[PDB]
């Protein structure tokens, strides 16, 4: 089970909320966010919008970016300027979706979706350096280093559903 | 070998102009410079939606293309590119949304100027998947659904063809 | 072992105060924070190139490095990082763009807060390219161009 995801839904079975993560098409390369309550993004505001779900699972060596779908960026002239999402965090995804028109307002609705979560590779980085390299000389001065397991420079131990700036 | 290998296909037929072809500029770029295929000036607060005159034929395995702004673009004109997910399916040429945030000059797009870099970056293709409920106090987990790729669970459409820039939207 | 390591370059003599260096805040935290090298206020509707005191030396293999929005920056302080695309031959220091989208209220940028995240992303490295022109009506394929690296 390599590329396989869980989703986490906060509702309880049976009681209502947003409509689950989904690919549009075969080769969708990210899941569909929709929103679990409606609003109207007032001219030049800032939503923080949730979805309903939360990532269980990741996939090995993956974590979750929620990026811009084209449609609402273009057809409503918004953009989506944050959403990466850590592998330990425990809460519920949020679509921070920002509204650059001046005159109009971005309709929010249970229905359509908003942003798009891919799973991206990445490198969980297991060892690090700090060198200063000396321009003249060429010669190399360690300042630091640390191992993943020495948890150097934390800001906490457990993320939890901790998220926007917790740190 | 499909493993690191693209293919670009022109939209353009071979005895006609088009613009400059996706290309990197340096041995260790990391992105392949999109250029424009016709000439415009994005207004103040503008949105501008550019052909490149490209599409993706074949994407390297494991790998989708992601749009991303340049950075002389981004801090020479005041600009952003505020989407850029194309999807392994997609038939169609790519577009770059480019973002004018001056609020007093135009930018200019020109034909021997690159507007955005396309990046192939390894993503996950989900093969199987689960929609769970935990109840952290009974220490539960209640399955509310699962599929794989093969399910076309909750699709818009079986076929995503040229269709995009919310195709899949009501 | 290059596979899983980083070397990040501090651009400052060892003797000199800088920029606080580049943290993962928790353990499962897929990026690293960027802090500024001085201090200051980013206009209404202004755009900032911020100096982090620090470049990469060395990227774990197969990756490059992307500079992305804080969630917390984003949010609290109306802003974006709408670029930061890094290239595994800079030698530069990095720097990070960040825009003000408030029009009444400044950005403060200060030593102790970070600006923005660096994720080390996998990427392809084409190797072998090819320009095709597929003709839509008879499904014909001629290839314009190929190259390899
Ligand atoms: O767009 C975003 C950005 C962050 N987060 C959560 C997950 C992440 O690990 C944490 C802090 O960045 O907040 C979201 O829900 N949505
Ligand atoms: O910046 C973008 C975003 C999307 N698309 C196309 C390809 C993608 O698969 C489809 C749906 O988003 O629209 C573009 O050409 N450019
Ligand atoms: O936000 C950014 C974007 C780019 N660069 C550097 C590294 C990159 O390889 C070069 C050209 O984009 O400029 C930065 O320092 N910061
Ligand atoms: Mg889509
Ligand atoms: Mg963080």
């Amino acid at each position: 089970s390599s590329a396989s995801v869980v989703f986490m839904r906060f509702a309880p079975p049976g009681e209502e909320t947003a409509l689950p993560p989904r690919r549009a098409t075969p080769g969708s390369v990210a899941y569909d966010l929709f929103p679990s309550e409606e609003m109207d993004i007032e001219p030049m505001g800032l939503a923080k919008i949730s979805t309903g779900y939360g990532i269980d699972k990741f996939p090995d060596g993956c974590y979750g970016q929620i990026v811009s779908r084209s449609g609402m960026t273009w057809k409503n002239n918004t953009s989506v300027p944050t959403g990466t999402i850590d592998v330990d965090y425990r809460g519920e995804l949020k679509v921070i979706l920002r509204n650059h028109s001046a005159e109009k307002s971005v309709p929010i609705r249970k229905g359509t979706s908003i942003a798009q979560l891919i799973f991206l590779r990445y490198c969980d980085v297991e060892e690090e350096q700090i060198v200063y390299i000396n321009e003249t000389t060429g010669e190399r001065t360690i300042i630091d280093s640390s191992s993943k397991k020495d948890n150097k420079n934390q800001a906490r131990s457990v993320r939890g559903t901790g998220g926007f700036g917790s740190t």
